[PDB]
């Protein structure tokens, strides 16, 4: 399968999550993810095929974790954005008060901005701290995926959000919306990765 941010793939064949980032560890392929949507080991799927599988997560605590795929998958640094791509470039975290958008494959791709850092969400597994908060809309789903800006870096993966009774928090204004997501760079060195970019 083609790697690209924002795309469905399952788990165990139950979960549904979405790709963050095409990364490298050596000649390793893989993707970055948020650590809620699997266990070390778990089965990823795209397509109904076989992708790879979690090679290591935290969660809670953080929320992050890399799938490890096996080298007939095609790794793209790219951001889907309906039928089109947002091209990666690099990981420069933005600051508070930056234009930012998402991707997932519930909600579609959806922008907003950085509105706090350091947050802490209280989950029903337990507290994951040191988030970012945005106000672009999301739903049930869409956990995994990109948050990247419009010129192209990468800032973390979907974790969490104030999602209302119908799933998502699109139908809020964005100045109620809390979405949240785990800044990319520490992911990126804790498990000594390199973000695919073009």
């Amino acid at each position: 399968a083609n790697i690209v941010g924002g795309i469905e793939y399952s788990i165990n064949n139950a979960s549904l999550c979405s790709v963050g980032f095409s990364v490298t560890r050596g000649a390793t392929k893989g993707f970055v993810t948020a650590g809620h949507c699997g266990t070390v080991n778990a089965t990823a799927r795209i397509g109904g095929a076989v992708v790879g599988t979690f090679a290591a997560r935290v969660f809670p605590g953080n929320d992050r974790a890399w799938v490890s795929l096996t080298s007939a998958q095609t790794l793209l640094p790219r951001v889907a954005n309906g039928s089109s791509f947002v091209t990666v470039r690099g990981s420069t975290e933005a600051a508070v008060g930056a234009a930012v958008c998402r991707s997932g494959r519930t909600t579609g791709y959806q922008c907003g901005t950085i509105t706090a850092k350091n947050v802490t969400a209280n989950y029903a597994e337990g507290a994951v701290r040191g988030l970012t908060q945005g106000n672009a809309c999301m739903g049930r789903g869409d956990s995994g995926g990109s948050w990247i800006t419009s010129a192209g870096q990468a800032q973390g993966v979907m974790s969490g959000g104030n999602v209302q009774s119908n799933g998502n928090n699109c139908g809020i204004p964005a100045s109620q919306r809390s979405s949240l997501f785990e800044r990319l760079q520490p992911i990126l060195s804790q498990y000594g990765l390199s973000l695919v970019t073009g």
